[PDB]
């Protein structure tokens, strides 16, 4: 198998996701005891967000960079961003380092692709949901539109995000708000939800979306095993 | 802060707790969003348990020094290796890689000489509560004394570690077993008991040990916290 690296800890509970899911998706296929070749490299997710928060994008750019060639030092044969807004400074990762970048977006387009669905509502951080970044990829190359919060939902969310979910509080008042979110998304033709900040996950359960569920950060994960034994790659 | 690096996928099951306890660690000595700067090589756990099952422990000595020298070379300041029965070959690692090694039996020994104990119990791998590489470190720098079980439950302990809790399976049948095995060395003058092996918590609340326990992942994470913040 190739060897996965992980650029993790945007927030760490979401990256603990993404190696569950890697070593289930390699035991799965592999059996007995095989487990995934992961290397991670989990950032403090401070230093990451407070530069969100400043639009100093072009210094995150270079601390993930700088990670994944550190990574290819240690071996990994291709790189995973666990973090939907991360992917805004995807370009300083796959300029800097050789290794095959598999993009978060790709991912969960080929995904709504087989949904048959080409209208769909994205949930996610407010820099996710609001930049041209994720959703124009998703239009460019799969012809996807998203639809997304009012701005007053999108300025909750996001608070949820950043002061519950990135600090592992689940409450059942957030649960609810992101619950009823998507069921006003749904009343406007929304045909599937993006669950496209790799935490929304943990807090929303599949049964509380009356849409059906894209889940990023799973979705990406399976697209790494893939990647680690040659299939569907 | 210091990177750690863990070396990890001993299995995954017992990865994730050492990934969760220094992150958590972390935020609550730095504050806010703070996160653990980590870097972690796993394996896959099929080439190592094969090894341990042929004695082939020289090769599982390359795996794991060439791994911590790849850390070392990613940024790396210090290695943790997640797996009690690993320690066998650590001195494998030591002398490939000049990180400071985190040792998960001193860090066990600082325990159980904290709450004044010379005679405890000890389950884990048939290997690791059998041999003396463990248990002879120790004796050797704390003066502490490991009891274990009789033959056919270390053959039992360590069939539900292989064949169950490495798989993620957590049955209350093995719950029960390993708890009666604590009662039973705890009718033998056991003071505590080690979790020496790093997936035993994940399948034996404290509140089901008749004695106190160490779990020897969480006490190695906070040991590694302690390192990456030049603490303890
Ligand atoms: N978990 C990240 C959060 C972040 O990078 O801000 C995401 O999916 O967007
Ligand atoms: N988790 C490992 C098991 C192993 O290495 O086989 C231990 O603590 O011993």
């Amino acid at each position: 198998m190739k060897t996965i690296g992980l650029l993790g800890g945007m927030s760490w509970e979401s990256t603990i996701p993404y190696y569950r899911l890697i070593n289930e998706g390699i035991k799965q296929r592999l059996g007995g005891l095989h487990s995934a070749q992961v290397l991670l490299h989990s950032v403090d997710f401070h230093e990451i967000e407070e530069c969100q928060r400043r639009g100093e994008w072009d210094k995150t750019g270079d601390i993930l960079a700088e990670a994944a060639l550190g990574l290819q030092r240690a071996g990994a044969e291709g790189i995973v961003l666990c973090t939907n807004t991360m992917h805004k400074v995807a370009d300083a990762i796959e300029s800097r380092c050789t290794l095959p970048f598999l993009h978060i977006a790709d991912a969960t387009g080929r995904a709504i692709t087989g949904a048959g669905m080409t209208r769909v509502a994205l949930l996610g951080t407010r820099y996710t949901m609001e930049q041209d970044f994720y959703r124009g990829r998703l239009t460019e190359q799969f012809s996807i539109n998203c639809l997304i919060p009012e701005a007053d939902e999108r300025a909750k969310i996001n608070q949820i995000i950043f002061e519950e979910l990135c600090l592992g509080q689940f409450t059942e008042a957030s649960r609810a708000y992101y619950a009823q979110v998507i069921a006003r998304l749904a009343e406007q033709g929304a045909q599937g939800v993006i669950f496209g900040c790799t935490e929304i996950g943990l807090l929303v359960p599949e049964e509380r979306s009356v849409l059906p569920v894209f889940d990023t950060a799973a979705i990406h994960a399976e697209d790494a095993v893939a990647f680690m034994l040659s299939l569907e790659h």
